[PDB]
């Protein structure tokens, strides 16, 4: 699942990643920090 700058993962996000929102459900939905 896709999300507003990278995607979704169930628990959190990639340390790279940043929290843009939730995801489906249970899933966090992660976007790239260039600016989050």
């Amino acid at each position: 699942l896709f999300c507003k700058g990278g995607s979704c993962h169930f628990g959190g996000c990639p340390s790279h990643l940043i929290k843009v929102g939730s995801c489906f459900g249970f899933r966090s939905c992660c976007a790239w920090p260039w600016n989050a």
